[PDB]
């Protein structure tokens, strides 16, 4: 419970979502720690029952954990990348198909089970423990990937990196971040502070890109 | 020649109205196909019903002759009789919610999409959304309805939300295009996209 408040956040939330998130919970809370893992691990992590950890904040969807509630905190954007000479490129247009012919680079779990959201399309797949493992397989020609906005906002300018998703959804694939809360949280009125405060906070943050 | 538009009841009536008026800008002949989003992905892909373009908000990855594209987005409700059990305690999972009866849309077929498929065991079906609502009111389930479904009633009082803090200002829902692989190439499909998707964006924020 609030005691020692300890937090999840996976590796797609961006760093200013991050430290917003930081902001309010050692507002209405008052010890905080964090944790940081893979979307594949966020929802694995939370059950073991050993992790001890209260909220959790990721974008893999399980409907219904164990111990946990579910809400959505707010939304953040993520592109299919691959190099600008893949093939993917050469192709003016895409499908779903186009892509499932190619090597996908794609995060895995300890595991080795997949949610549906972070299920890879193609059959032709590699994957990779994070993200900047990703990105250098990507970079290096070896096949397309999924990665957030702010993972690859810097390379995308630079031209070391394409974008193969403009068409189906310009501006980014928008991913619901998701809220797991534990049961003991539900009655706290700190925690409803601190959904009102982030959820607010993000909206702000996420509007004001348009700027 | 004629290109054959499906437009699932999810899409809100504005929504439809934009596709109507930007198709014409460069279109001669359309026709507009509406169906429950239970039977969307299935109507386009009986073959022979020649569906060029669906709009809907049932969602898969790969359909045959289909290439996908998100189009905009929308917003749905959990509503539920005021005095519903669940209206009283505050809801914080989809446990609490598969306690009770749902009143869902169900399926021409019987399968279900991942988003279209009810919680509960304990469930209802029906055919519209009109129905769904009927029973809402009369107390027998709690279901999830489009945003414009269900507006006016949430200011009658007639009907509650539960949704709210799921997700506040409704349940964020992705309007897929499913465009026949023939369109790829067609200018006019391609500033279609581009006009819809600018006039449906000045429609979503315009509600602030
Ligand atoms: O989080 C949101 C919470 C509420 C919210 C409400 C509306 S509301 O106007 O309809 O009430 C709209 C939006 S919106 O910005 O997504 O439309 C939101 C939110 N979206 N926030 C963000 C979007 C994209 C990025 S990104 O850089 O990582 O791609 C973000 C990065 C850091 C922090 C927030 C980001
Ligand atoms: O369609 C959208 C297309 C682009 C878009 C871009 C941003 S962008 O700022 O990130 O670039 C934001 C948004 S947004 O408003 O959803 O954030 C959108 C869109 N959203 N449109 C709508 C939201 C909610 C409702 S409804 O509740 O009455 O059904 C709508 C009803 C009719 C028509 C459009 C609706
Ligand atoms: F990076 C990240 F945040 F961790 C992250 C976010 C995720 N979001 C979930 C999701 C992924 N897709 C999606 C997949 C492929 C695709 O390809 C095309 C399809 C049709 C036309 C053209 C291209 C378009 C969309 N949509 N939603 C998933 C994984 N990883
Ligand atoms: F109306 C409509 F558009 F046709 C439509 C849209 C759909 N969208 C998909 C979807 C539904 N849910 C969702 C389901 C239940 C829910 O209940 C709670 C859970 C936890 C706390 C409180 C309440 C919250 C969210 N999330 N995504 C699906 C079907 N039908
Ligand atoms: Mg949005």
């Amino acid at each position: 419970g609030p005691r020692n408040l300890r937090v999840l956040l996976d590796t797609a939330i961006p760093p200013s979502f991050c430290d917003t998130v930081s902001s309010v919970l050692l507002d209405d809370f008052n010890m905080v720690s964090l944790i940081r893992t893979s979307p594949a691990d966020s929802l694995a992590t939370i059950k073991q029952d050993n992790a001890e950890i209260d909220i959790a904040i990721t974008i893999d969807e399980e409907l219904k954990i164990s111990r946990f509630n579910q809400c959505v905190l707010g939304y953040t954007k993520a592109f299919v990348v691959a190099h600008p000479q893949h093939p993917l490129c050469n192709a003016s247009l895409h499908s779903i198909a186009s892509l499932a012919n190619y090597r996908q680079i794609s995060l895995g779990s300890r595991s080795g089970q997949h949610s549906n959201l972070l299920r890879p399309v193609s059959d032709k797949v590699l994957f990779v423990e994070n993200f900047d493992d990703m990105l250098r397989l990507v970079e290096a020609g070896v096949g397309w990937g999924i990665a957030p906005h702010y993972f690859v906002e810097e390379r995308l300018r630079n031209g070391t990196l394409a974008v193969l998703s403009e068409l189906y959804e310009p501006g980014g694939i928008d991913t619901k971040v998701y809220c797991y809360y534990n049961t003991a949280l539900e009655s706290e009125r700190s925690f409803l502070r601190f959904l009102e405060s982030a959820r607010q906070r993000l909206r702000e943050l996420g509007r004001q890109r348009f700027d």
